[PDB]
Formats: C-alpha cells, sequence, structure tokens
C-alpha cells in the first residue's frame, strides 16, 4: 500500500507532529516508510524523520551579526556554491 | 546582513552537507541564524538545523507492507488530517 500526501499545515511537520505521527506508525507491525526529498525512511524512527533535510527549490534566509560578520557571509556563501548546494 | 538563497542540489540539504554548513557557521564569532519553514535556528546547532521539518506544499509518500497494513495507512491518514497536517 502506498498514499501521496500533500502537505497544508502552514507550520509545515515540525518535531512535535513529527513525533504523534511516527507514534502513530510504531503502533503497527507492518513495515512502514515515508519518501520524501529523494531519501525512503522508516516512520517508526524520528531520527530517520528528521533527517529528512531542506528540499530543493526552498527558500532560505541566512543572517549573521557580530564582529565577523562579512566574514562570516562570505564564508557561508562560498560553502552553499562550493558545495553545489545553494545560491 | 542577511541574504536569501535558493536551494539547488537535486538531493537538497541532507545531513552531510547541513553538517558542511554547520561547520562552517561554527568558524566564526557573529550569531548566525538560518530562517525556513516558519523557524529561525542557529547554524551553528546541527541538531536546529535537523528540526526545521517537512514544509508546506511538500508531497510525501506513505507506504505500508505487512499484516496489518491496510489498518496501518488508515491510522496514518487519519492522523495527517486530525492534526491538520498532510491530505
Amino acid at each position: 500500500a502506498e498514499k501521496t500526501f500533500k502537505v497544508v499545515s502552514d507550520s509545515g511537520i515540525h518535531a512535535r507532529p513529527a513525533t504523534i505521527l511516527v507514534q502513530t506508525a510504531s503502533k503497527w507491525n507492518s513495515e512502514i516508510q515515508l519518501e520524501y526529498n529523494g531519501k525512503t525512511v522508516n516512520l517508526k524512527s524520528i531520527m530517520g524523520v528528521m533527517s529528512l533535510g531542506i528540499p530543493k527549490g526552498a527558500t532560505i534566509k541566512i543572517t549573521a551579526e557580530g564582529a565577523d560578520a562579512a566574514e562570516a557571509m562570505a564564508a557561508l556563501t562560498d560553502t552553499l556554491a562550493k558545495e553545489g548546494l545553494a545560491e
């Protein structure tokens, strides 16, 4: 059995609701998997669920405040581009 | 300082690249935050980053295989709708 869901929560799914989901899955003996962001995890393992990461197409906002803020932003920009992650 | 990035990696950003990012941030004394999915975390804390969760608009695919698979899918469907998470 396989079913596709669209996430509708403004908050998305964080640790608290992901914990409730994970514990619903754990009530059952079948193998339950959740597939997202190119990864398939065990729905009974919250460490699995919390390891899906940030998806392609995400907009993220980084802020740096402090004495080496310019050096910080430049390093972080360079890492995101070097590693082919974000731009 | 604030900058917005779009994530371009097919894989998105998982634990391995998020670990490299997190360690780039840690090299610096400024306060570095990452804002995503309605949450602002410390970019120096990988537990923070791995706690951003699944975003609004995500398509997730759940599979259940086993002796109580029908009971499993129905429980999981009911939880996702009850909690106003996914449909």
